[PDB]
Formats: C-alpha cells, sequence, structure tokens
C-alpha cells in the first residue's frame, strides 16, 4: 500500500514523521515523505541519502518528494505554504494515480491542519499523527470544543479540570492556549485550533505516547475521538568523547543538562546553573549549543570544575540517556524528549519553557513521579537563583525520596520496553492502522 507522510516544516515535526515513516515502511508499506522543498533542500544539505532516489526498509520502501514552496524570496508564510499546498498537493497526488500509484493515505501533524481539507476533497482518508503527549491532545480538543472552562482574559489564573487528568494550574495549560501569548504564536494557536475542527475530517490519530504512561485518559479520550498511542516513536524505529567521557564516571554521577536544539536561554540563567554546578562539585555534561549570541561562562569556570565537568556543543543523546553514569537530566521537557528520560530511567530537574512543556513538565515531577521542578515556564518570568537550582540537584541525586524517584523511572523504562515488544500496546495499535489501511483496499 501507498501511505503519504507530509508533515510541516521544522525539526520537531519532520523527525517525529520521519520516525513514523521508517516504521510503516518496516511493514512493507510504500511511504512517501514531503515536505515544503524551501525546508527540503536544507535536508538534502545536512543529510544524504535523501536527495536520492528510495531508500530501503525492511520490505518497505520511503521516497521523498518535496512539496513545490515556490518560496524564494510566519503569519505570511503560513499562508502563502496553504494556498500553495493545496494548489500543488492534488496534481502531486494524481501523478501517482495515472503511474498506478493510488496513495491509500495521507498522514499530517498539527502544524499543516488545512492538509485534511484536501484529503476530503480529493476522497483519500486523513489520519493525524500527533507529535505532544495525550494530555495535550485532550487540552486542545477540551479547549476547541469549549467542553472545560480555561483562563481567559476576565479569569487570568483559572485552574483547569479536564476528564482522566490532574488539576492544571493556569500556567500548567499548554501556553499555546494562554489568552497572552505574543503575536509569533498566535499563528501556532490557530493551527492547532484549525486541526481540532479538521478532526472531524480524520479517521485515525495516532498519538506519540504509549498505553501505560496516560493509560486511564487514552481509555476516556478513545470514546470521544479515535486515539492510537504508537509511541514512543524512537524507540520503535531508530561525539565519540561524550560516550568515552561518560565511561569513565561512576554510576549514577553525572548531572546531564541539555535543552534540545531550539530553546536558548536568558544569560543570567545560564550563570545561575554554572554557579550551582561549581558550587556543589557535582559531575555533569552540558551541551551548550551555539545559535541569539553565544553564552558565556564564569571566569575559570573550565578550569575550577575540573575533571567533573564537560561543556559541549552537541551530544549523541539518545546514546547518553542510556548511560548510567547519568545521574539526571536537566531539560526543557519537550515531549520526545520527556519520553527520553522515560524510557531510559532516569530523574528529571524540569525546566520547562513554552508550550507543551509546561505541562509536561508537570507530569514528570507530580505523576510520573521521576523528577523534582525547578521552573514554571515562560510566564514565572523569573531568574531561578544558583541556590535553588543547587537545591533541586540535590533532592534529584541524594535527597529523601531521590531513590525512589530512580524506582519509578526504572517501572517507566520497563514499562515503555513493553509498549514496544513485539506483542506491545504500540506495536499492536500500529498494525491495526495498517489493518484498516488494508481493508480500505
Amino acid at each position: 500500500l501507498h501511505v503519504f507522510l507530509v508533515s510541516a516544516p521544522g525539526q520537531g515535526n519532520v523527525t517525529p514523521m520521519l520516525r513514523l515513516a521508517k516504521s510503516l515502511a518496516s511493514k512493507g508499506l510504500l511511504v512517501t515523505f514531503s515536505t515544503p522543498e524551501s525546508y527540503g533542500k536544507e535536508m538534502r544539505k545536512t543529510n544524504d541519502d535523501i536527495s536520492d532516489q528510495p531508500i530501503l526498509i525492511g520490505e518497505g520502501s520511503i521516497r521523498f518528494e518535496f512539496l513545490d514552496d515556490e518560496w524564494d524570496e510566519l503569519d505570511a508564510y503560513a499562508t502563502h505554504l496553504e494556498r500553495v499546498g493545496k494548489q500543488n498537493l492534488p496534481r502531486m497526488f494524481k501523478k501517482h494515480e495515472e503511474e498506478g500509484r493510488p496513495i491509500s493515505c495521507i498522514i499530517n501533524n498539527p502544524f499543516i491542519p488545512w492538509v485534511p481539507e484536501v484529503a476530503e476533497s480529493l476522497g483519500i482518508p486523513s489520519a493525524l499523527l500527533w507529535v505532544q503527549s495525550c494530555a495535550s491532545f485532550s487540552s486542545y480538543y477540551h479547549f476547541f470544543n469549549d467542553l472545560v472552562s480555561f483562563p481567559t482574559e476576565s479569569n487570568l489564573k483559572k485552574d483547569v479540570c479536564l476528564p482522566s487528568m490532574p488539576m492544571l494550574k493556569y500556567d500548567e495549560v499548554p501556553l499555546l492556549l494562554y489568552p497572552i501569548v505574543p503575536l509569533p504564536i498566535i499563528s501556532l494557536k490557530n493551527a492547532m485550533l484549525r486541526q481540532q475542527k479538521n478532526l472531524s475530517k480524520t479517521f485515525c490519530v495516532l498519538v506519540d505516547t504509549f498505553q501505560q504512561l496516560e493509560d486511564e485518559l487514552i481509555h476516556y479520550l478513545s470514546k470521544l475521538c479515535p486515539i492510537r498511542p504508537i509511541g514512543p516513536l524512537f524507540k520503535i524505529s531508530d561525539a565519540d568523547d561524550c560516550i568515552e567521557w561518560l565511561d569513565s564516571k561512576s554510576p549514577s554521577s553525572v548531572v546531564y543538562i541539555s535543552f534540545g536544539s531550539i530553546v536558548h536561554l536568558k544569560q543570567e540563567q545560564i550563570t545561575e546553573i554554572a554557579y550551582a554546578l561549581m558550587n556543589i562539585n557535582i559531575s555533569f555534561l552540558w551541551v551548550m549549543k551555539p545559535p541569539d549570541k553565544q553564552h558565556v561562562l564564569p571566569q575559570g569556570f573550565l578550569e575550577k570544575v575540573g575533571e567533573k565537568g564537560k561543556v559541549v556543543k552537541w551530544s549523541p543523546q539518545e546514546q547518553v540517556l542510556s548511560h548510567q553514569s547519568l545521574a539526571c537530566f536537566v531539560t526543557h521537557c519537550g515531549w520526545n524528549s520527556s519520553m527520553e528520560a522515560l524510557a531510559n530511567g532516569i530523574r528529571v530537574v524540569t525546566l520547562p519553557q513554552w508550550g507543551d512543556q509546561v505541562t509536561n513538565a508537570k507530569f514528570l515531577v507530580d505523576v510520573f513521579g521521576v523528577g523534582v521542578r525547578l521552573s514554571r515556564g515562560d510566564l514565572e518570568d523569573r531568574i531561578i537563583p544558583r541556590e535553588e537550582i543547587e537545591l533541586r540537584l540535590l533532592e534529584v541525586t541524594s535527597g529523601e525520596k531521590a531513590t525512589e524517584m530512580k524506582h519509578n523511572a526504572l517501572r517507566w523504562k520497563k514499562a515503555a520496553e513493553e509498549a514496544v515488544a513485539k506483542d506491545g500496546s504500540s506495536s499492536k495499535n500500529l498494525q491495526e492502522f495498517v489493518d484498516e489501511l488494508n481493508n480500505f483496499r
């Protein structure tokens, strides 16, 4: 069968889709991957084996057919892209009809929510790849459908009681739904809400989580909405100095610090982390991506810290997280990174910034039981002073509850491995998706 996975541009939407693609191909399908060509050429330079002809995976194949951007020159770009996509996609699609390749399904992610309008037009089924938590999905669903009270301009600090979810404070709901947002991400709140509008065009929502993580909610949510938990995707389908340096340390001794490829902190926040690390003489591996302007450390930092500390510009993070030397993971709590902590059994120190990170942070600490809270996200707008950073790091590594949180972390590691086992929840869900596609045939 032929499925067509078009993703909005940008790292955090293209990579989760590719992971899905590689796994649908491994089950024999013919998976075409599309993205805006303006993002495609940059995809061509960084990675090879993508500028070419099909790539073979298992009994399946993956091809790339980048949507013609006609963009050579964000809210201006979102408009342009939608009109050009709605004009180009259908003949791209029929070129496969002419050539004997009738497309059996179209999968998008929520940051091109007009795609299912296309799929309805040309009679091709539409599926949605949701890359955030299921709490995040339920939040948007209950917001768009006005099913539960959320904070408003008139009551900005209101609490939110979603079903089969803990109470969320006003600043714990995903920030795209909070009323006071910058104009840049009004265009992101718009896309989310359009996707909830176009959910009625969509027959299946594939969620990058696993049943046991959000079990009671997925059972509630699935009666209203067609959710299939299929994650974590990074587990399903896949700096020597980093791992070499890590092998030299004792087990459960390195504080790992990484805020993913997008989050740049304020310099003042960087300075308080650095002095905290220095003050408590902990081992640490700190990823400081260079751009924004490039951070600077305290004078003599590298020297004073010594063999305990190591700052890198890039990390093999999936390899780093599985390493036994890690004592904990200071993280921005993006969903993929939160799952990566869970799957690998490592405690978190939550420093959420924007978006769903404030929701993931709450769940990491107060639901999943795998770490401590260091900040509350962008609406706090306070620099987390060194004293508190030192406090949480000792809490997460030697405090009264530190081995309790290690225990929860390992039980979630265990549960994540079962979801993707041959007979696990997520493997089954992805098979039944593939089944429904065949029974469309």
